[PDB]
């Protein structure tokens, strides 16, 4: 076969499932690991972004009560080092002392804040194991879909500990672990073993090349068979290639930038809540994205299902409500830096720009400060950063709770003392089954998090990608890469 090459915008620090969830990480160890259930992106003709939840480690599922879901996995299956797969394995991977326990903080520190209520798994047989939640949970399917939830090798990921696991993966996924070299590659060969579509490349590197336009020369050149984390404003140039083009679609993610409340002047609402109401996102979109960019009604996406609002008014844009709230805050006209890892997002630096001009026009002075991968600062010495949330579940929960809630990282480590109210609406989405009062907290949550600014809400980006034609392959609606019957060549 022939050997992938990739131009990615960076690399995870790890290569544990849980502690790769990020933007890089997932487009990698999507390679390396299965989950029990999958999505089938490309089911009924679909363009990558099909919902529909096939088996994939469990051959089949049923729901046995509120709380628990019991999983029927497939035979025979081998982890890269000829490990047979078994519900031990499983069992492991949703374990307390792996996962979600008060003792997995220290190996997955968001692996907790993340999880669903769960209890522990009760293995049935060799291939028959019970997923199950203290409280009752109509979240577990989703969640089993999800990038929490690749399976790891008990023996081995215990052997090694989270951290060593993280530099050596072992899965059963289509292609097994080679080499990292953090802050350059990762290699991967075929697993000629899958059980499981057959994988199509002899070895992928991922190599990082943080700078878009040394990726774009480096397709033309050409060093990468395929690139990621391009802008729209790259289209017209690789498109005038004959053998390259760029393949691109909306993804189930949106860019935003946040605070670190535990800093003075983003202790209040009023400051946050200014700059939010500043951001001229319709221009930013034009400007940026050429009109490739989706505004959502706040936190609030098509793939929350029974939990969407398609009735919900756009986020508000009034920038004199701003310059007044800038006016009643107690800011003084000094710099408040935004930090940004360059552009590992695409549009961060040209959006940061933009915004900066923005906020200047209602009093407020932001300063770019740019870090490379690794070297970002102290908490303390940090006021406005960039981020991005992946919504991972077909349910409201995620990220509003998981990112936001009282057990979340923006509340415990960034400081947002969000009202009563939010946090009693956060519990009772949690455990209450669909309905009226459900859907209604969800968008008084949608309110509250729109007055409180804790994080403001910039678009879903438009993945772009720039591929030789010569290489098959098709971009998913979601931040990972899918290979199983997707990468052909010639
Ligand atoms: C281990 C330490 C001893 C060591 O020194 C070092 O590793 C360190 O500094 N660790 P620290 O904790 O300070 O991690 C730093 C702290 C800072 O907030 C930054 N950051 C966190 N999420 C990031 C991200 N998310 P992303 O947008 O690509 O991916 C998101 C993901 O965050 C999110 O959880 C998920 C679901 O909402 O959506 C993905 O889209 N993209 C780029 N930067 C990210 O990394």
């Amino acid at each position: 076969r022939r050997a992938l090459r990739l131009g990615v915008n960076g690399l995870p620090n790890s290569l544990e499932p849980v502690n790769a969830i990020s933007n890089v990480g997932p487009r990698i160890v999507n390679q390396i690991f299965d989950t029990l259930i999958a999505r089938d992106f490309f089911a009924k003709g679909a363009p990558g972004n099909a919902i529909d939840l096939v088996p994939a480690l469990a051959e089949s599922w049923e729901r046995i009560d509120e709380k628990s879901v019991r999983f029927k996995l497939r035979q025979k299956v081998m982890f890269h080092d000829g490990v047979e797969l078994t519900a031990d394995d499983v069992a492991y991977t949703f374990s307390s002392e792996r996962l979600w326990g008060p003792e997995a903080i220290k190996k997955i520190p968001l692996g907790k804040s993340y999880s669903l209520d769960f209890d522990e798994p009760v293995v049935e047989d060799k291939y028959t194991v019970t997923l199950r939640t203290k409280t009752p949970s109509y979240l577990i399917e989703t969640f089993v879909a999800s990038w929490m939830s690749r399976i790891v090798p008990k023996e081995y990921y215990k052997k090694l500990g989270a951290v060593d696991f993280g530099n050596k993966p072992v899965g059963t996924g289509p292609y097994k672990f080679v080499e990292f070299v953090a802050g350059d590659r990762v290699v991967l060969e075929a697993n000629d073993a899958y059980w499981g579509p057959k994988p199509t490349a002899s070895k992928i590197t991922y190599q990082i090349v943080a700078e878009p336009a040394t990726r774009v020369a480096g397709l033309i050149s050409g060093e990468y068979d395929i690139i990621t984390t391009l802008t729209p404003d790259d289209i017209q140039l690789i498109n005038s290639y004959p053998d390259l083009e760029t393949r691109g679609t909306l993804i189930e993610n949106f860019h935003m930038f946040t605070f670190n409340m535990n800093q003075e002047v983003f202790k209040d609402k009023k400051l946050r809540r200014a700059l939010a109401l500043a951001v001229n996102r319709p221009i930013m979109v034009e400007a940026l994205w050429k009109k490739q960019a989706s505004i959502p009604a706040g936190f609030n996406f098509p793939n929350y299902g029974e939990t969407f609002d398609p009735k919900r008014k756009a986020m508000e844009y009034n920038v004199e409500e701003a310059k007044r709230l800038v006016k009643e805050s107690g800011y003084d006209g000094t710099p408040i830096t935004y930090h940004t890892m360059g552009n590992y997002y695409a549009n961060a630096m040209p959006a940061l720009m933009m915004m900066i001009e923005m906020w200047k026009q209602i009093g407020v002075n932001v300063v770019m400060k740019t870090y490379a991968p690794g070297s970002f600062p102290p908490d303390n010495q940090t006021w406005m950063r960039n981020w991005s949330n992946g919504q991972w579940m077909t349910d409201a929960y995620a990220t509003i709770v998981p990112e936001f809630g009282p057990n979340g990282q923006v509340q415990k480590r960034w400081g947002w003392k969000a009202p009563a109210e939010f946090n009693e609406l956060c519990q009772k989405v949690t455990v209450l089954p669909n309905g009226k009062e459900r859907f209604d907290a969800y968008n008084r949550m949608r309110d509250i998090f729109e007055e409180e600014a804790p994080a403001v809400i910039l678009y879903q980006p438009y993945d772009v990608y720039a591929a030789r034609k010569d290489v098959h392959w098709k971009p998913v609606s979601f931040e990972m890469m899918e290979f199983r019957n997707n990468l052909s060549f010639g």
